[PDB]
């Protein structure tokens, strides 16, 4: 009766459509993505085609209704993220950005003109987007951003000056969703396009996490943005923070995919690998580790399902997402690390993949809110007292 | 939108009946049990009346259909356990025994005569029962039990000899469900009654955990048991192990009640207690602890709900129960310990209750399968390889 | 070559005198203290005689030179604390107070008259002292104390008003060293004596930690203190904090005694206790725990030795003591908890002693600076930035 | 008085020579090694010159007396390892191999001819050596090695067949110390030299740990070894295990260097980096982490000193080394991981170095005995019962 691959029977909680979506995508991930990841991660190569392929599959911005989007459930989105990360976090990162940080904001805060113009191309993967929020001196604290947008009443345009750093996709992006503080004090979102004079996106080197993902900066040297390129629905941090919650939800699901991959790899290895005349799996010390991995993965999976259902009922609060994002990323990191220890020397070889996941989850536990920041977010909600600053 | 008392909205997952049952019982627990626990735990006093009271409420053996039992869902049973333990583990222990270790076996493995005869009295709390499995040299390993039952073909009866130890309720029990190895090699269950010649149940002293619970031994000096007092439905360890899973399920839910109590107490204390001119809740170190407690409690609550639903569909496997029992008891223990540290000096006073829960959860994490035994149970299920012995 | 009872050979680091002192005291502790601890802890009984006995042995205020004191090394003091706590923390607490919190301050900040008058009696155990610093609203933050001392220029005396709580020895104390804020803003130390009008010391009930220790309050209802009873060498928090470091040093050593006791008990139990046809010690899960316990104990022992040597050279800084106090108390707590889990059901019985140590170490990790406060103390020293307040 | 860079004043425990040695080497490491590590690690480049340079400095095989070796203390050796690893584990690995796994065995188990012939060249870095013990199917269990050596009575030589894997330095080694099982059942050590027919040493690719170190295999296709190339002092596992303890001792010290580097980097970063209008160092959550790092580093440093002193007195047992190797490597890993989390996004860049140490320590915690194997080694010593196998 017990199936270690699905202890609490998540399967019977999914709809036929969700199950169908998951399996279909899984096939694509295993057939087209797994075979390119080894060298991609080793030589820091991101295949632009990947976005086009996922575009044809209609996986980009799946929860969006209309504009060429699937219009599927939040749970389906979570299931998609899990299958992508089961392969690699870098790949899932590229998809999170396109879906939740680029398409979503244009959909929720954009004008109908902007939706009509960008969504269809983004959905089909014709345009690669990026989300510019973080800056050299503004990470956990967005109120410290220095990127400014000055209004030109005569030209009915804005002039942007600033630097965004650690931006996923920027080096090969076509559309840039940038957040800058305005003269009125409010921070707004601007749509920039490659080619605009004064806009640069150099690549960041020396990464030892999310190597199969393109990461760069966004340097704006007096970039002039037409008024029509401004997002009319966002005013102050609420716009970005809102988008952030959608990306974080996808992340809470995704890391479970990476964990499951690590669990499966460690398990099979423990059964195949022999020392002292028996398989490693025969040892108590080894079995306890496997039990811990399965336990944490399971608790996170069913919690994510619940959040996904609440989300579709418009009953999901940002704190809920922080709770699972923080929990799953932290737990996922520990799992990948244990798995690495379990494969011994072979574990430091990327040929065995676990080392790649352990490295990748390092970055995942940091971006979209650090583990400690999310704790403080929960702390504020629990006590009603803010403790970020002094 | 966010309610820290129910982060993922468990409430909307419960039926009106379940909610009604929970609240009704909660009222009883807060009005009748909380007021007696301070001194009960301090002076090791178990109020026999408690079983009668719960009997009138019809909370005893709630999942049983007929025989004067409520016939409620597994989730309802879990909800009941949670409210009882929110008060004290010792109290919930007395109820777990009566319901899952005494009534359940008589219901599933007993003859119709035994059901008709015992269930109604047990349901109303007229009879206090106990479950005798563990022995001085047989704890984590039941195959080592030395209690033997010899058959008397002439009298059509059995003669039992042995010692059961660390038995909840034994000192004031009326009915004893004892497990002994038979001459044929199979271990069977026998129903003994206070008064039988050769049967003794002395109390155990020096307990510093579950003090409000009566704990003793069961000494059998050639006790003669009529054949009709044997449970015809059990043959070898499967009978007790089966019952054990039902008790463990209730335990997985219960410890969450104790955790929630500790969380609420620590939280309120952090808000009321002031040092350095501000409430303790203002400190980052304090807020992280609260965030961790809420996180673990939440993951366990929704996992338990899922298990409860599967259980009512007859799709629950023993491994599922081990996973949650091990997880929730371990996590609950850490939570009570953190809470104790958070109340400082006052935390070692039973007047603040947290110290009582921390002590109680010590025993809970040990009985009904130790934390490590459950890991091995999961390990066997995951690898297909047994690692209990060498 | 390897001796698990002393992995890094601490023995060859001790002087013949230190070794002699340790063994002599050990004999007393095992012969006179161990036999009374079971019931003492169970019924909350502190034997006043214990202080007289240690007085005859000359163990009280051992580092003090003259006044009938041994005048031994700091390491000897640490060794003494370790042997006392190997028996019980409550007992070591009574000795820490007498030696470091009562005798030391009178020795360092007192007038020659006060030394001549009190030290000899305290050294011989004729007088039982206590240290009154903590108050209901002043624990981790001493600047919040409300006990005030008003000067009476005419009578050349002070009038004290306030309440000290959670004070070790107060219910049966003869001498009270109380700290109160003065009209000039500075906090001074006053010597009070039982019998003074307005002075009350009721006992605290409901303790589930350090039960063999007498703990009470110090209520001062307009107590008049002669000027000669004021400690001329202390002015503001430096006096108490200075004394505190001496007590904390003894604590860092002591908890290692309790840990060693828990390690030895768990080890022997694992060898004697059999399940699954072999001793528990045969299991990998069990052996890892023992390895962890030995490792932490060893690291702490040699660190304490080093601190002790520096101390005698007047090169010990308060931060050094915080580091070891915080480390050893935290680690000791984990060790006792693991040991308790290792003895299973029997572990919750005080007959097996481990449960007593686990409970006791709860209080030890809280008093003389909480685990988190000491972290902040280290944090300030490392960064040069204070983070206690906001 | 308190200096966070040396809490317990290790400095006053070192001799003038040891201090002189440390500082002299430190200068070399910071001036010649630090500047090459960034790209070395990034592009997997090991500079052969490094061994020549350390050879001129006389740091190779420092504890050896004569043969052109320094003949310094064990503590000096530890101090050297700490300064090397403060730069990079890969670099220290190359030195550990040359000193403890190549020079030491030739010194202790070799013939005078072999010493005269190899030591002088190894000491000056003229020859690069490697230690071949591990095989594809023989890691934690050496008794499973398949490399065999057949004796040729006629030629008075041996023929070796087998494969060694994960061997540090092999791809550019001149001398190979290989261990093979003989026909008599005993395993002996053979000295091979590059150029011998049938000997191959291909490089291993895909490493994501110790990248600045050359790692390869040793394939022996019927390699013929003269009798004079056999180590006359080793017979069965004792030879390699003996050498292993010397390398492990150096490792226990070394990882503390990497930890200190991570602590210093995280600390400075916390002081320079600002968010929410204050330096990160102002936050409680940040300060606790720093306190933990300093605590563990300190406990390990003084324990290592003690072991080093015992070693020079020939009183060091293998278990002592396991205890510190296991402890320091495990703790060092946690420290590097925390530091990485503390630098946020920048932490995944090798430009900030912490990510390199975290990756490197992964391998260090695995080789020379895994964390769990060392636990079992301690477990056997503590209980007298072996638990490696079943
Ligand atoms: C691979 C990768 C891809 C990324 N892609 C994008 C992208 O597409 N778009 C984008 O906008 N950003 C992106 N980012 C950046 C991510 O959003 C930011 O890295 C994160 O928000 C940045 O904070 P920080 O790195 O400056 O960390 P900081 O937090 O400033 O500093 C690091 C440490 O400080 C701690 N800390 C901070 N404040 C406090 C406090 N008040 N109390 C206690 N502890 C505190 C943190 O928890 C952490 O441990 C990416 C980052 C990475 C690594
Ligand atoms: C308050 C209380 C009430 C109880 N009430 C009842 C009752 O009503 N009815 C009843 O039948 N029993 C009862 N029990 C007993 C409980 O069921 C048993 O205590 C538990 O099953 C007993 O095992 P043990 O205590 O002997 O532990 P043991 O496991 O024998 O030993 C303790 C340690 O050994 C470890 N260990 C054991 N085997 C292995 C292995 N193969 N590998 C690795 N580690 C191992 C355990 O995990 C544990 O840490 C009660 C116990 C308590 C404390
Ligand atoms: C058995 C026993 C015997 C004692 N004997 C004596 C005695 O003889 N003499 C005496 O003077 N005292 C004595 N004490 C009291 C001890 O000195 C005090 O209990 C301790 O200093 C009191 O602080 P608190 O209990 O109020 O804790 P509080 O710290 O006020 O509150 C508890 C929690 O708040 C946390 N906290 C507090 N401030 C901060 C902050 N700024 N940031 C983050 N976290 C914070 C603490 O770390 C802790 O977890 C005794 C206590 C006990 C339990
Ligand atoms: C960078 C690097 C450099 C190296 N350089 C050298 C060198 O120069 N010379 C050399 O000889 N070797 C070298 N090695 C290899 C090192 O000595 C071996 O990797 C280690 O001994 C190999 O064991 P394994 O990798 O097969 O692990 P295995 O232990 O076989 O398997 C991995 C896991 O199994 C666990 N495990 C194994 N047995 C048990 C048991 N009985 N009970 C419970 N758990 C168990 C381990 O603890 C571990 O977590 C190097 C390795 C690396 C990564």
């Amino acid at each position: 009766e017990f199936d270690w691959q699905d202890p609490l029977v998540l399967e019977e909680q999914l709809t036929t459509d969700e199950i169908l979506i998951r399996d279909t995508f899984r096939t694509y991930c295993q057939e087209r993505l797994m075979p390119r990841i080894l060298l991609a991660n080793r030589n820091e190569v991101f295949h632009r085609e990947i976005i086009s392929e996922m575009g044809e599959l209609g996986v980009l911005g799946p929860t969006i209704k209309g504009y060429g989007c699937a219009g599927v459930s939040s749970v389906a989105y979570g299931l998609l993220a899990r299958e992508l990360e089961r392969v690699d976090s870098g790949y899932r990162s590229a998809m999170s950005v396109q879906s939740s940080l680029v398409m979503h904001p244009i959909y929720a805060y954009g004008s109908e003109e902007q939706r009509q113009k960008y969504l269809p191309q983004l959905a089909k993967g014709e345009l690669l987007g990026c989300f510019g929020l973080t800056e050299p001196n503004s990470g956990s604290d967005p109120s410290s951003m220095e990127t400014r947008a000055h209004y030109n009443s005569s030209n009915k345009s804005y002039t942007l000056n600033g630097t965004k750093t650690w931006i996923t996709n920027s080096p090969m992006a076509d559309l840039f969703v940038v957040w800058a503080r305005c003269e009125d004090g409010c921070i707004r979102g601007f749509l920039l396009e490659k080619g605009m004079r004064g806009l640069s996106a150099p690549r960041i080197q020396g990464k030892f996490s999310l190597r199969a993902s393109a990461t760069g900066m966004i340097i704006m040297d007096g970039v002039e943005v037409p008024e029509e390129n401004v997002l009319p629905g966002a005013s102050s941090l609420g716009g970005p923070f809102g988008c952030l919650n959608n990306a974080r939800y996808g992340i809470a699901w995704g890391v479970l995919g990476a964990s499951e991959f690590c669990l499966h790899t460690a398990r099979q290895y423990a059964l195949d690998r022999m020392q002292f005349g028996v398989p490693l799996a025969r040892n108590q010390l080894i079995q306890k580790k496997l039990a811990d991995m399965l336990t944490e993965i399971t608790l996170g999976l069913h919690a994510c399902l619940q959040l996904g259902r609440l989300k579709d009922q418009d009953k999901a609060a940002p704190e809920m997402v922080s709770l699972l994002k923080r929990n799953n990323c932290g737990k996922a990191l520990d799992i990948a690390r244990q798995a690495r220890d379990m494969l011994g020397g072979n574990g430091i070889s990327d040929e065995y993949h676990v080392i790649r996941h352990a490295m990748n989850l390092e970055a995942v536990n940091t971006y979209e809110g650090t583990h400690d920041i999310h704790a403080l977010i929960l702390g504020r909600a629990i006590t009603g007292i803010q403790a970020f600053t002094a």
